[PDB]
């Protein structure tokens, strides 16, 4: 079993390097991470900042989820964020990403005690 904290951090937290490398970064992260283990993960997303800042989120500017769920977090400023994509020629076991790096606000759910990042709602 994996907590939603732990699977947050394991899904979305890289904080090894400043930003998307190269546009191989994607496959090999999503790989890393075990997003391909037994399926492709369509789509997500991997946050280059400290798991301080990324944590400290949960304390910035509260806006509902796109579920509808009321605790969604945006970051006051940008951050370094990297979106991944299966792209159309994507087929497991052989997932293919596009790679897109960019900054902009992440967007996270927070819950439990201590209250931290357990989704990765969107980027704006
Ligand atoms: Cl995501
Ligand atoms: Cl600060």
């Amino acid at each position: 079993k994996e907590t939603a904290a732990a699977k947050f951090e394991r899904q979305h937290m890289d904080s090894s390097t400043s930003a998307a490398s190269s546009s191989n970064y994607c496959n090999q992260m999503m790989k890393s991470r075990n997003l391909t283990k037994d399926r492709c993960k369509p789509v997500n997303t991997f946050v280059h900042e400290s798991l301080a800042d990324v944590q400290a989120v949960c304390s910035q500017k509260n806006v509902a989820c796109k579920n509808g769920q009321t605790n969604c977090y945006q970051s006051y400023s940008t951050m370094s964020i990297t979106d991944c994509r299966e792209t159309g020629s994507s087929k497991y076991p052989n997932c293919a990403y596009k790679t897109t790096q960019a900054n902009k606000h992440a967007i996270v759910a927070c819950e439990g005690n201590p209250y931290v990042p357990v989704h990765f709602d969107a980027s704006v």
